[PDB]
């Protein structure tokens, strides 16, 4: 059952615990946010960042694809995908994910720095 205000509230509990670095507890809240507004791309971007810190790389990249599917214009899905691949040391795939972001917005500074980071 869709509840987008509750999803927002849960997003924030998530983001807060993310920042005290208790990702276990942040994840409980990101899961609930996703449950309540499952078509909202940003919730998957957010959850992907957390899953990546936890080294749940398979689940992280699933969330990045979800984000990219739900909103192909939302740059952070591509950024989170690239960042996860950097965390995996998948450099060649990471470089292409950042380049996919740059296709969406060639002025994106985070993606341009990400390409620099991928030069080995």
């Amino acid at each position: 059952y869709i509840n987008p205000e509750l999803a927002q509230e849960e997003k924030n509990k998530g983001n807060e615990y993310f920042k005290k670095g208790d990702y276990p507890t942040a994840m409980r809240h990101y899961n609930e946010a996703v449950k309540r507004d499952p078509e909202n791309a940003i919730l998957y971007s957010n959850r992907a960042a957390c899953l990546t810190k936890l080294m749940e790389f398979q689940r992280a990249l699933d969330d990045c694809d979800t984000c990219i599917r739900l909103d192909s214009k939302f740059i952070k899905g591509y950024i989170r995908k690239a960042a996860c691949l950097v965390a995996m040391r998948e450099w060649s795939k990471a470089q292409r994910a950042y380049e996919d972001a740059l296709q969406v917005d060639p002025s994106n500074e985070e993606a341009r720095e990400g390409v620099r980071n991928c030069l080995r």
